[PDB]
């Protein structure tokens, strides 16, 4: 037989640490709390670029922290944005996991990143035009270069077992979760830190969007319009994150006395090679990637009792996901769409929600999918809403799908 | 005992086609013949950004047949640079191979990129700041996001079984080799499509990297720059690449009748945790990257009679290498810097040095390390030079390292 993690094929790894901020928080367990009352992160947008460009999208859920709140002078001038998250949260995720002193040989880091974050190019141009090519900082590549943020918190940390950044738009941080557990049963490390940090909203990434019709309009009521698979949704909506967990081997978990907070067992990366932008309607290789995941785990579809949703609002992309849902198998799973609260954070985002999938499994609840008021035909799925359900939720799967057609399913179970 | 490829734990991988554009030629098997000529890519550079700078490095290697050349209005305008090149080298490198029909469902893209070819984001600023956020494109989120290469060959050629752009530096095609590598021996897929792209040299870029002192300004005589290993070296100098090779199982190579002209054995990845752009002087994760590649493979130091080097010509970067091929304990093999000949294409050059250690298997024959006249004491290692090496090769390892402290190695055997 092929190995799996049930079969002992693949070593068991748990999810010892979780640290996230979010359009709610800046404490992960007060984001859940949060979602669990029915709390969104969305709002009026109060940028004055909306306003100088009047666009179409005037909502959108900033971090409730901001990042930059906890920067100081050195850190704005010399590091990006990105780098300034990664930072962050590097360092809460450590603090959470009681600050141990791991093998940095057998420690590594992957944290993916999403559309841009992009602000340190252009100054570096600015610089030049005016001052000439020795106005450029010998700090610029530093800052420039895209596996930056992967860099600052490996170095932070000291992960000297590989340092890596996939990107796959938005589910480049479910991807980078997905290749630090490979990175594990395959042996390269014991301990990883992994997950996905994303820049704040910005007028480009709006118009972009927008232009595709991919987005909410309904700006009277900012809270009301993230919909996941609800007849009446008309786009998603941006919401700020950043999310990191800390994954090792049971064994090492156990060796220094971290409690998990969940298994991780399996993941699933396939691609649709279907259209630039959008997903395939059919749904197959999204569904594959659910399948795959369960084929590593050693688990079969009917033992798994939730789905935490890629589910973005759009009208095509949820229809999309519905039919790779059933395609996997899944179909009577209850499923869970937290943009519907927290709204899309790109590269962050699948992380975020592998946070949430964690936090599901060790509490035994499903926070309630906002907005959901109207079942649509096409969708025909269980989609928790009105109140938390409470549940005997032993196995789950978080999708993330990204632009490009790029699927990524991780499979985690209750520790 | 733990899988390898020698013991059978993991199945047999080979390198069935290549394809790469160069400073030397367009095509991979001139490029080789001009490299055992001793022939240079670099040249005086006739950019008018040199002189309008008045740029302190004045020397590189442009394509010799440019992208563009080969692009039509609609590519111009509808993809970014890089997208362009993998567009131009994916088809190449499917005729190469015989446009084969495969399995959609078991075929991968694993495409690294490195420091930018970042052109598409200004312009769509532009764009809005003239015209309003109406008139950015609804095709600027497919040429912005920077999985956009990997993402338009995996589209091009129907790739179904993932489409990943790892992203490090320097390192990231070599790192997208590995990956490849690993969907293949954990069996997500059977045959993949991996390697690297990079944009042009530009302004910004050298004015960065001379600020830190890496680059060569010996522009009198700009084919005698690149003088890695060598005692009198003062950097690098840019030289444009791009690169791809097809991957599969042997028996996957064996039922459609493909000649394999080598082995992928094994890839090791792993990371400095020391400085943002300097290597760690001692070597020593660089050299275990190396012994991880052996270890997965099922070799010893003593199997390998190549190291195709980084080699990038800087001070302290040859110096730690050196230190890592000793830790290793590869400093009896043959070495051979291409960088030499070629220069530094950051993103791709470590696919470009994959392709070439394949063709130095292939051939028995490693080229002449080009400038190598004064052995430096603190290297110490066995450098070709003078003229073409041939020689029983066996096994080889190929180094790419990049800013950051990523270290991969790849481990390649004759077929
Ligand atoms: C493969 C998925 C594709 C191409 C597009 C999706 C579904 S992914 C995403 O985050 C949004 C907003 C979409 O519309
Ligand atoms: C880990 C390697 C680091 C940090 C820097 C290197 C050696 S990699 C590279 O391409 C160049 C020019 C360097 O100087
Ligand atoms: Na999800
Ligand atoms: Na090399």
């Amino acid at each position: 037989s092929q190995p799996s993690t049930a079969n002992g094929g693949f070593p068991s790894v748990v999810v010892t640490a979780v640290t996230a901020t979010t359009s709610i928080s800046p404490d992960i367990e007060s984001t859940w709390k949060g979602l669990l009352a029915g709390e969104s992160g969305i709002h009026a947008l109060e940028d004055e670029f909306v306003t100088k460009w009047d666009l179409a999208v005037k909502i959108g859920g900033h971090l409730k922290d901001p990042v930059d709140s906890h920067m100081g002078r050195l850190d704005m001038r010399r590091m990006s944005y990105v780098q300034r998250m990664g930072k962050l949260l590097g360092g809460q995720l450590w603090e959470s996991a009681g600050s141990p002193e791991v093998d940095p040989d057998r420690f590594a880091v992957v944290v993916g990143t999403g559309l841009g974050g992009a602000e340190r190019i252009v100054e570096s141009y600015d610089l030049m035009n005016a001052g000439g090519p020795r106005k450029v900082s010998p700090l610029a590549v530093q800052m420039i270069m895209p596996n930056g943020a992967a860099a600052v918190i490996g170095l932070q940390l000291g992960a000297r077992a590989g340092v890596m950044t996939p990107v796959s738009a938005c589910s480049s941080g479910s991807e980078a979760i997905a290749h630090a557990w490979r990175q594990i049963v395959m042996g390269d490390a014991d301990v990883a830190v992994c997950g996905g940090v994303e820049g704040p909203i910005e007028a480009l990434p709006i118009a972009a969007f927008s232009m595709m019709r991919a987005m909410s309009t309904r700006n009277d009521e900012p809270e009301r319009a993230s919909r996941p698979f609800d007849k009446d949704r008309d786009g998603f909506v941006f919401g700020e994150a950043g999310a990191l967990m800390l994954i090792e081997t049971e064994e090492h978990a156990k060796a220094r006395g971290a409690k998990p907070l969940a298994r991780l067992l399996g993941a699933g990366i396939t691609s649709d090679a279907f259209h630039m932008v959008a997903p395939a309607a059919d749904g197959v290789r999204a569904g594959r990637a659910m399948t795959r995941s369960l084929e590593l785990a050693g688990l079969s579809p009917a033992d798994i009792d939730h789905v935490n949703a890629h589910g973005t609002a759009t009208p095509i992309g949820d229809a999309a996901e519905a039919n790779a849902i059933r395609v996997a198998g899944c179909d009577q799973a209850a499923v869970y769409a937290p943009k519907s609260a927290l709204g899309h954070s790109i590269g962050a985002v699948g992380a975020l929600e592998s946070v949430l999938t964690v936090l599901t499994l060790r509490d035994g609840v499903i926070p309630p999918t906002l907005n959901y008021e109207t079942p649509d035909p096409e969708i025909d799925l269980d989609v928790v809403a009105g109140e938390p359900r409470y549940g005997d939720y032993r196995y789950a799967v978080n999708n993330s799908f990204g632009f490009g057609g790029h699927n990524v399913a991780l499979a985690f179970g209750r520790y």
